[PDB]
Formats: C-alpha cells, sequence, structure tokens
C-alpha cells in the first residue's frame, strides 16, 4: 500500500497547513487537559491524551502510510523497538547520514525527554542541518505540526518509509 512521493509531500504540506485529511485533526480550538495548552485547529491528537504530543503526528502518519493497518505503540523512543511493516527501515544517524523527505526522525539522546522526541523529515537538507515537521517541541502540546531546522542534536535514528 506504498504511497508515492507526491502523495507524501502533499500529506506533509497538509499537516503544516492544518488541513490534513485525518480523523485526528483538531478542527476547532480544543482543550480537555488544563495541564497543556489549548490545541489549535490543525493539531493532531491521535490517542486523545495529553493533547497534541510529538508521537501523535507519527501514529497518524504511520496509520495513513499503511491504510490503518499498523497502529503505533508507546512513545518516540519506542518506535525503533517495533515494526511498521515491509518497506520501512531503521537507520542509525551518523555524521554522514542525510535523510529524505517523509522519513521519520527519532531523538533519543542529549537533553531530550527520556521518552524521546519524534518528527517527520520535511526537507532532507544536508550533513549539517535539515528541516523537520514535528509536534510538541514547546512541551505544551497545543501547536499543530510546525517546521523547525534541526542540527542532528539528540537524533539517533531515522526510519525510512516505503515509497512507490
Ligand atoms: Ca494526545
Amino acid at each position: 500500500m506504498a504511497k508515492t512521493q507526491a502523495e507524501i509531500n502533499k500529506r506533509l504540506d497538509a499537516y503544516a497547513k492544518g488541513t490534513v485529511d485525518s480523523p485526528y485533526r483538531i478542527k476547532k480550538a480544543t482543550s480537555y487537559d488544563p495541564s497543556f495548552g489549548v490545541m489549535e485547529a490543525g493539531a493532531i491528537d491521535a490517542d486523545g491524551y495529553y493533547h497534541a504530543q510529538c508521537q501523535d503526528l507519527i501514529t497518524d502518519y504511520v496509520l495513513w502510510l499503511t491504510d490503518n493497518k499498523v497502529r503505533t505503540w508507546g512513545n518516540a523512543k519506542d518506535q525503533i523497538k517495533q515494526s511498521y511493516g515491509t518497506g520501512f527501515k531503521i537507520h542509525e544517524n551518523k555524521p554522514s547520514t542525510v535523510p529524505k523527505k517523509g522519513w521519520i526522525a527519532v531523538f533519543t539522546s542529549g537533553s531530550y525527554q527520556q521518552w524521546g522526541h519524534i518528527g517527520i523529515v520535511y526537507d532532507g537538507g544536508n550533513t549539517s542541518t535539515f528541516t523537520i515537521l514535528e509536534q510538541n517541541w514547546n512541551g505544551y502540546a497545543n501547536k499543530k505540526p510546525t517546521k523547525r531546522v534541526d542540527n542532528y542534536y539528540g537524533l539517533t535514528h531515522f526510519i525510512e518509509i516505503p515509497v512507490k
């Protein structure tokens, strides 16, 4: 059920614009847990807990990449400890490793949360920096998927996805 790069690129744009086709996309500003921020329209809350966390975007993504056949478990650091199916490949991030658009970036070291941070490679970039689309880098779980330029700090693994 592999997706085309064009379908992937279009999915990544819809996330960032808050118009993604998902049943987990927040349509109007919402809150149910006062410990977090009011979730804006565009935010992805896949489990319905702790608002728009980092992993929520990835479980919605993996869900779409596989036509709702693979649901993710655990947190960000748990994602390299399970399988998404055929076509998906886990790569270690080393200084020469540059990812591709649509790939999943996993942060399990540095001063990151012990349960990790996660996001989608929006632009592969180069050896020094790349662009990520992620949720909950602010720790407040309210913003929709936002682009950030990352410098491979704390980034330990990439997950390659199947492309047509
Ligand atoms: Ca959630």
